[PDB]
């Protein structure tokens, strides 16, 4: 096919062992009652039981639970060692790695500034990018960066292209585009190949998108309000790099991979407050509505029904044979887009598993889903993708496994 | 032209009144010495007079001159009209108080000012009254807005609340930030992007993406550092509000307007000099850092870039250049004269891009649209223009474009 686009050869890397969910419950209720005492001038053992009682309770009512979220990957969790009387015993780091070390549980509960957390984002980032691209034996025409957990300028991804001396390769930001940050940036991909075709560059034969989300970076212990107890337990931390392709570029190579054949995605009314983010001295701080799953809810189908449409697909006769792959933004969110479109398990499995095993990786999310399918499905499979994220905004793409 | 984008209908909002140059001198001299002093405890007033003259002399060696920039808009500067004096010292009247949250400094209490989510909930406040100043006139919603903007990062962004104010709900919104002074360069990369994607068919056909850039320089006033490249940065930028439209050229000519057509785009890293202009957001503000060695190291890599860029338009630098005009942004002082002499150019090839500086100062990604708008109004159809912008990477980016 002329005119037509490819995603393929997704690579993710991983930084740190992922930790059991139940490990990380006890061990931020734990953080959470220290800072919150901390924050009250709580001194007494007493006094510090109590807190913690309230506290746990409040974690096993909302907080995402090991039956929900089996591990997490948290960069910023403290290490396993040290962990160690009814408290736990958190060892301080060798000065030779307090770059992970972004929380404080003994004495300012606000933790690391957010000049700090930047810089060991940084310092983190780069070595996951130049393992995401060890592989890579000849450098795109364009690298996009995607993240929402860390703004440094030059970037991360900027001083990595310079690293590989790659003086001839674009790099564009795709920042602050949340929870679906993938979609915008396949879009930026997309447009950079038909540009190229339009002639106003000259031709390109690959862009590759680079995602590093340390939504760990972002901890927030000394704000107990039940959102945030929430997004304690629910978000994680993932990096992961895939391609671009022109078809016949694709095919000289002799790659499967997932041809895109439409892509959507505006903003629904009436949600603007109810997923917010904005920088503090401390960390990006989140606020993130129990209204949320309703409109989605409201808009999913609506919006689904179009994607379809500019497919050149019609939704009440081709959605049986479609699978969805649909961001799953809490824990309940795929059951509730499931519900919504009247779709089968076999339809939604791999999104239910990638949130089972990973919990929600921000914007890294829906590629570590599009990876299970362009490794696991046949040719000829094709793929609706759905994404919801600030704005509140709906993403949409259309892909078909080749 | 088929498979053509076109740029049109520059928009730019004035938010508040320029103050010119040596008052914000002055002012600001004062702040960064006061700052000092609160900083260290220091209230003994001999102190302060010594602390008070030796910040003046660094700035009288360093700062942008009057001579250099003229005025510059600073929404987060107090008005003229404000400010008190007669000892050599200054005061601040009490803002009107819909108009607090102008006040992100402090020269009384604590030095460091406004933290950062404060800074940003102003950003919102000011940025989104911009945003209903620049589309007022808008008619027909954009099928695509492009945010810019190195200056505040909020979720959702004030533009993503303009689009849903205005019910805009079948508009997609893109966020193009923190690209810094040439953020111009990639949200035209993604727009000509947009059009050429829809020509491919993965959306419905367009006819409009709207670029927005916003940029509140003066939010990120640091007095508390009063190293060199702070005094600066804090002399040369300043605010800039300014949209305008990617038409493909068959909807540009059914509207009958004028624009320039996009010929050619580039953009690609300079070696070994990403520590030599970098932003970090802090517990404040974001904090930037601005390298003397930035000039010498644009100027050694601008000429290959231009003749590449111009080769990619179809045209051979030394054949072509003294027909063209070049748009420059103006990051410093003397990187128009450095980026003229370099490329062997006439004062009349770079004077719109040195009036723009003179009269405005550094609007980081704001500058450029502006520069362009007055070669829109101002240049014969046909004339076709070499478009150059640097910032952090460093960043060399280009594009071509041809008045019709
Ligand atoms: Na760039
Ligand atoms: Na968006």
């Amino acid at each position: 096919h002329p005119n037509s686009a490819v995603l393929a050869d997704f690579i993710p890397v991983q930084l740190a062992k992922p930790v059991p969910q139940r490990i990380t419950l006890e061990l931020t209720a734990y953080g959470f009652a220290r800072a919150h005492c901390l924050s009250n001038g709580i001194t007494d053992e007493e006094g510090f039981v109590q807190v913690y009682k309230t506290v746990k309770e409040k974690f096993d009512k909302y907080a995402v639970s090991p039956a929900q979220i089996k591990q997490r990957q948290l960069v910023y969790f403290p290490k396993l060692t040290d962990i160690r009387d009814g408290n736990f015993d958190i060892a301080d780091p060798e000065p030779d790695q307090a770059h992970l070390r972004l929380f404080d549980i003994k004495k300012d509960p606000r933790g690391a500034d957010l000049k700090t957390r930047h810089e060991s984002y940084a310092k983190v980032v780069g070595k996951g990018l130049e393992q995401m691209f060890e592989g890579t034996l000849e450098a795109p025409d364009d690298l996009i960066h995607v993240t929402c957990s860390g703004y440094l300028a030059p970037s991360p991804a900027e001083r990595m292209v310079a690293d590989r001396g790659w003086f001839e390769t674009t790099v564009t930001h795709s920042y602050n585009m949340g929870c679906y940050g993938a979609f915008p940036a396949i879009k930026m991909a997309h447009g950079m190949l038909a540009s190229a075709q339009w002639g106003a560059t000259p031709p390109k034969t690959r862009v590759d998108i680079a995602h590093t989300e340390l939504m760990s970076a972002h901890n927030n212990i000394a704000e107990s309000r039940v959102d945030n107890i929430i997004s304690a337990t629910l978000f994680s931390d993932g990096l992961i790099k895939y391609s671009v392709y022109p078809e016949d570029e694709l095919r000289r190579q002799g790659l499967r991979g997932l041809r895109i054949l439409a892509m959507s995605e505006h903003l629904l009314p009436d949600s603007a407050d109810t997923m917010t983010g904005v920088p503090g001295s401390h960390q990006f701080v989140m606020t993130l509505s129990p209204l949320v799953p309703a409109i989605i809810k409201r808009h999913v189908r609506a919006f689904a029904v179009d994607l379809l449409r500019r497919a050149g697909m019609d939704f009440e006769r081709d959605k049986d044979a479609l699978s969805f792959a649909i961001h799953p933004g809490g824990p309940k969110i795929v059951d509730h887009v499931q519900e919504e479109l009247g779709l089968a398990e076999d339809q939604v499995a791999i999104s239910k598993s990638v949130f089972l095993e990973n919990g929600n990786m921000s914007s890294s999310t829906i590629p570590h889903i599009l990876k299970a399918y362009l490794e696991e499905a046949t040719v000829g499979t094709r793929i609706a993708c759905l994404g919801f994220g600030p704005g509140l905004t709906a993403a949409g793409l259309v892909l078909e496994k080749i």
